[PDB]
């Protein structure tokens, strides 16, 4: 109750049985070894899953089917995928201003990228569930059990806060569903009006230190927008946009509890993970025979897999063959995360081998993860130039092969933070201390994220 | 050890407070006495309000502006208001199937009423917040403090559950936002497809015991639908519908904590209650000098006031003057609930007097509240025939005066419950015991709610 | 001195001839004997053809391609063909009011048939070229060479006017192009507004002597229309309609001079007759080895063949094989004209036999040609009841076979003439003398044509 | 008949009386002196007018009302007017290829100008009636009676052909209506598809000698077009365009016979000149008290007046006050034709005085008429550079005053003629002899016309 700053929730007082085959397949998948799982008691986990099994889902199957159709276009070279948001959402910052700000920042980039790509952009936020992270060490630099995101434990640097708390599963859901509600309301009610979003971009050009550099493209966009009105098709489709929800599928207690069975109205019933529209499997959890990859094989959602510098062409093909066994364009995204100094050399053989299979994956560039270093001032950071250069090298790789550079996956925020070095604002090592607010990796701030969109539109325009 | 789990709350950020001048005005309004308020401690109420003041809102201002525009159209005789859902929502029934069924039931009625009215229907659900009710006595038949709805206490007949627990404010918010999220998802992704909804209507006609009576009208609607395809009309606006959220604004700790200031872009900034799109004030809390009416004066949302058989023309005029001071059509809805045997006599003088003010209110009929009685078998119930008859009389009143019968307000569910007597299923006093599931008043079940829509369509066509 | 004026022609440019290979094929086809051809001199015919070969066409190939696609839909049971207009157009009646009235009459029928059929209506006018007819005898009751239509000779009962004058080919072209221009203007600028057309229908119901009989259906259509507005459907496709031009391809000097080659962009280049969108071959010129059928084989336009009571199943199959060699659905329409007393007997074996070919033709009912008789008062007339009854029987035939009753072909005008007996106006033999204006067969007047549409809508609904 | 190469047309065998006031006003207007009229016999003129009074009109009133609404937008600074086509249409070149070519050339310019202006372009062809011209001398340089266009006499240099022949009035109508039919068919059936038209422009850029100069803008346009598809509004409005018909209202026998009275459905009945959508009064016929200006005051069509170098600010205001007496934006266009060496000096005082009246005229630049000279090789010609420079000076005039440069009026053709000197093809005095085909003034060829559009788009983009 209020006295204890808690909400009391019944468990008992129920659930339809899965078709026998899905039950068998789901059980087999979750029996496999699973890295990076929280270490809380099984009985407490079960009680929380029982609560999540009967909540209203964050997403619904027909939206995920629509998303799959739109990603199929990306895979075929007829659309571009933009995925972005916080490295780690926090319960504390899950507020209207912060959510609106991140949605705005993604929409601003999307305008620029839609124009530069000359094709639709599929817009996927890291939001409404990006509450869990993996760690390479279980003890961090202060001697505390590592923070693993708010679905698992607390960011505060004290031991009690770092204990793995299963009640955070139900907390992740409440925060996710509330954020998703707002994302839906904002995108349908005026925040995603193309004209309004573009006006924000014009303001950026007017006030940025390198605005002169981006002015010409910004004017071209503006004239492109006015052309639509001139031609008498400035219609309803300019007033709204679809922003999909994504996160890393990390905590299997959470993902399994958010599974729901489709109606079967279209095709036979399948399992959908309704905690999001699409999810990805990270570098530390992509064991080929592990539980995450197997869980991904059982769900109908579009999925991605992060591929780092030790990836081989052969293992990549094995991911394709296990995760896209029916050859459905768009079902699988392969994220490229090699570091800017390595992408030009490591990616081509992977791409060639995968293309030779006849499957159509989306090739997406994750510039930021492979380019993180430590500042002299003691902050985890990334240089803007390295981020840009990885996306550049990724484009060059695809141009040379004739394949489709399908999208990017970035960590950004609508906040004016000081987390990544460089950009037109020339964020320095000493600037970092001003507003270093991320609960995990360093994000592009709103200006740097928009600037990146401008630079990438130029790579698109070639 | 017992079967609940405590979910920890806290984690407040500091968001800036509402402006001083509007808080000054708000404090003056809430100094007025409030009936029917929970009896929990102020310091606890304050702490929970503080939580709610920083959460993502359930609705956003531009939606409410848009609803106000649609309601202006109703007030002018150019659209029809349909408002419906559970008497009392409960936390344990706030599930995907129950929410989906209720949205479905409302949509089914809306197809038939749209055709029958030959004009747009504004679709407002009682949902995502109808978690509080008044009571007449503080002591129920079992010797317990009364159930006041899940925002205040628990339905279970035990003392501990019946204590007023302000942590339920936060639980109510979580449940509301989760439900609204789902309502948004369903209505934008296919549940609200006109063709799908109408197929469900065709199945009702094929299987209802009185199908034969509704067949002609249903075939005519079907032919209306096919005519649209035959004329090649751009059919996107047939794929989705807007369902707004409403509830009784009862618990002022909740409503006041959900107050937000709109951004400057939309014609300056005003106070909206973002716990819903529209709210109404009930019979027991509409004291002209009380805090509920004062609260309604201060917010920009459209509002309604329930008007029972003790209402006088003069008091009605006073509502108009306090609540529509700027003569904005549709800002105020007066909801008539006089009982079928009294409506034809009591309503006309109220209408004439209000019409003479020069203001344009929406006249909405609530035919279920004034027609409740006790079955021999001991269940609170309502006879279907009396519900229909009150709507009939409501229409007669307006026809005779040349005023617009503007809408209905009903309690319904998509479940096949046995709560109201009659309908084509001829539910008897004996049947009531089968599925009497309501946590408060008896609801029209899914078949009865649809049947009523057919009967009201014929009143609209006459 | 007499009251005509000579308008000089000549002024040929040199446009390149049609390709040699297609001219070679065309010359071979037109070496076949042609019935019912004007008897003017070849050198004069050649000079006028030469004029026509370089004029701007009445229609263009992409319109005819689009009509063919719409006719494919009719052939497949997913649309309905309505074809109607004057029996014989005349040069002196080719005025704005008469053309507007005829377009109006056709549109009025089309609203009612679109609603009744619950599917698109392809609207084809007999207009902009129906300037030629056959005759049985070369000598009429007045001892003169027969009137053959204004493309060949004059209606006036005098010898000089009755001589076959090839300058009328050019006059026919000028009149056709002027009429088509007006049909295009009217249908794109407001005459073909669904709401306006339906208002005219409401006025007919309010004033017809049998209005009461049609009131229910008309109100239902009205409510169908308002439902579209109520559902907020994008209403641009309600503002205009397509009316195609058709006539009997009779005068081969005219049809051959109006042949054009389509440009390369639309799937290679073929021969179209650009004097109209679709043409049909009449009873007297459908010799299987004659030039009319051969001409129809060579052109890409959709074509029709009239089928009277002497038709055999086997001959019908031969039309199918000569005229639909590539099995393109809707390319061929077979138009039944068997008389109401014979249709139920004679049509079924033709249909079964044609259906068994595997080809998809449009089955269209011409209910006026086989039901003509002579009034005591000395006027060629038709009884409305017999016209309706032939359509009735046509529908019965198709229902019994499970085939698609595809359309109707009627002779109508928007004028209030007195040419056919019966209808709600109960036109009598005596009334015929009031306004018997047709230059050939008796037409349904505007009221009768609309009444028929209502009756045929009820056949479609049954 | 054919023998005489003539079509014989009845006159007798009728016309509703005008409202008394329109009759009076029309009579008063035509009783005023009229310059530049043909000198044929009054009785023969009358017979031809009698024929034209009952033909199907070239345009219909609702189209002219729509055009007036679109021109109102131009006048208000929210659209741009492009008007263009042959200096003089000829009966001999009134062919499909020539009409399609001129329509194409206008559409190509319009794409470029729509993009450059960032607003809609109203597209008005000089077509379907531009068959009459004024002359300063009645005897030309060969001693023959001057050619005055094909509605009056024959271009051929012999005396008999130069006689004024009233039958040409009926000939102008037949040619006009046929051309209009084709313009309608082309613009509604695929020729005016934005994507197709723009593809022609890309081909021009690829093959023009100065294509490199226009490449950047052409690519920007292309990306603007693809942006519309990317945003999911590449809709129906991109598939067609409206091309309006215009000519100089010169021959009053023709214009008066093409007058028709509106239905009065919208407003009281007015006279519309249905020989075109809009007409203008030239320099030699704009006598303030003459019949042309007075005729223009009686018709409801939008009208223009050409203003040459002797115009004064005071007389311009008098044209505005007589021709736009009700202050209807768009009703009146003032065409600027001062020569490139004079426009910067003569236009500003005219514009200032007219703006001071509070009326909103469209200011349109006619670059070509004021910049004609004689080549050494003996051809009437114009230098491209002078044409461009007049439009430049016109823009500078309006920029300096803050007024709207509303449009251009040019003489062009889709043919590859050699009539105007210069352009990227660098047409020289000796080149002129290659394809000097105009029946009157020298036209921009297809390439020069498109090039001008590019240069003007840059003036628009400023
Ligand atoms: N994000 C805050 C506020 C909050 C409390 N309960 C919630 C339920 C749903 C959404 C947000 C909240 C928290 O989790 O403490
Ligand atoms: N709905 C389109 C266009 C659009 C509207 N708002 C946007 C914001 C950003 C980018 C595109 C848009 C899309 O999503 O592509
Ligand atoms: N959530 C269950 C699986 C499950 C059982 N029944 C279901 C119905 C629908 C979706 C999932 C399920 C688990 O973790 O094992
Ligand atoms: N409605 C159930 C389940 C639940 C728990 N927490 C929630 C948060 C949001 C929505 C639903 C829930 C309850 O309130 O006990
Ligand atoms: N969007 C329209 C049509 C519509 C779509 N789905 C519906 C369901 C019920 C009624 C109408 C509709 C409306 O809300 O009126
Ligand atoms: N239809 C009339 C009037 C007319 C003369 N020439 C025309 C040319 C086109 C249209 C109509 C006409 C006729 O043919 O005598
Ligand atoms: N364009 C649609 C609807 C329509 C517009 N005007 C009409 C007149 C009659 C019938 C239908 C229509 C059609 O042709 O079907
Ligand atoms: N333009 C040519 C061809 C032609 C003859 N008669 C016509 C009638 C209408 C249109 C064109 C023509 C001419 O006037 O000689
Ligand atoms: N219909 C729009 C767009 C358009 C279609 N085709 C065109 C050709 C040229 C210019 C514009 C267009 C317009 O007329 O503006
Ligand atoms: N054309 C006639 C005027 C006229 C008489 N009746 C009309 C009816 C409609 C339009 C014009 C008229 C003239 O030249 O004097
Ligand atoms: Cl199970
Ligand atoms: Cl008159
Ligand atoms: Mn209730
Ligand atoms: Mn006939």
């Amino acid at each position: 109750g209020a006295m204890n700053w808690t909400v009391d929730i019944p468990i008992d007082q129920s659930l339809p049985p899965l078709p026998t085959d899905l039950r068998t397949r789901l059980d087999a998948a979750l029996a496999k070894p699973a890295a990076q799982q929280p270490t809380w008691p099984a009985d407490q986990a079960l009680a929380m899953r029982t609560v999540l099994e009967s909540v209203p889902p964050v997403t619904v199957p027909s939206e995920i089917v629509r998303l799959q159709e739109q990603l199929a276009q990306v895979a075929k070279g007829e659309a571009f995928l933009l995925q972005g948001g916080d490295c780690a959402e926090t319960f504390m910052d899950n507020t209207e201003p912060h959510i609106r700000g991140n949605v705005r920042a993604l929409l601003q980039m999307a305008v620029v990228l839609t124009y530069g790509a000359s094709m639709p952009v599929v817009k996927v936020a890291r939001i409404a569930g990006q509450y869990a992270k993996p760690r390479s060490a279980d003890i961090d630099a202060l001697g505390l059990r590592s923070y693993r995101g708010d679905m698992i434990n607390g960011f505060a640097p004290d031991a009690a806060a770092r204990e793995h708390d299963p009640s955070r599963l139900v907390r992740a859901y409440a925060n996710a569903s509330a954020a998703m509600n707002l994302v839906r309301a904002l995108t349908s009610s005026g925040l995603a009006s193309l004209h309004l979003v573009h006006d924000w971009n014009r303001e950026f050009v007017r006030t940025s230190p390198a605005g002169a550099r981006y002015e010409a493209l910004a004017t071209e966009i503006d004239r492109g927008l006015r052309f639509m009105s001139a031609c008498g098709v400035a219609d309803r489709n300019l007033q709204t946009a679809e922003i999909y929800a994504s996160h890393e599928a990390l905590v299997l207690d959470y993902e399994r509890a958010m599974l729901r069975l489709s109606d079967g109205d279209d095709g036979e019933p399948q399992l959908f993970d309704l905690s999001a529209h699409t999810v990805w499997i990270g570098e530390r959890t992509r064991q080929i025979d592990g539980a995450h990859i197997a869980f991904a094989q059982v769900i109908a959602n579009p999925v991605g897999v992060k591929l780092g510098p030790n990836m081989t062409p052969e293992l990549a093909v094995e991911y394709v063959e296990r995760l896209d066994p029916h050859n459905k364009p768009g079902r699988l995204t392969l994220v490229s995360r090699m570091g800017n100094h390595k992408v030009r050399d490591l990616l081509p053989p992977i791409v060639e081998k995968v293309q030779a299979t006849g499957h159509q994956v989306i090739w997406q560039c994750d510039p930021m993860h492979g380019n993180t270093h430590e500042s002299s001032t003691g902050f985890k950071t990334r240089h803007f130039d390295r981020i840009v250069d990885e996306v550049q090298g990724f484009f060059e790789v695809h141009r040379a092969l004739g394949t489709h550079p399908g999208g990017i996956h970035v960590e950004i925020t609508g906040e004016n933070v000081t987390e990544c070095l460089g950009g037109a604002q020339d964020i320095s090592e000493t600037d970092l201390a001003g507003r270093y607010e991320t609960a995990c990796d360093p994000r592009l701030n709103t200006q740097q994220s928009l600037e990146l969109a401008f630079l990438v539109a130029e790579m698109l325009r070639d």
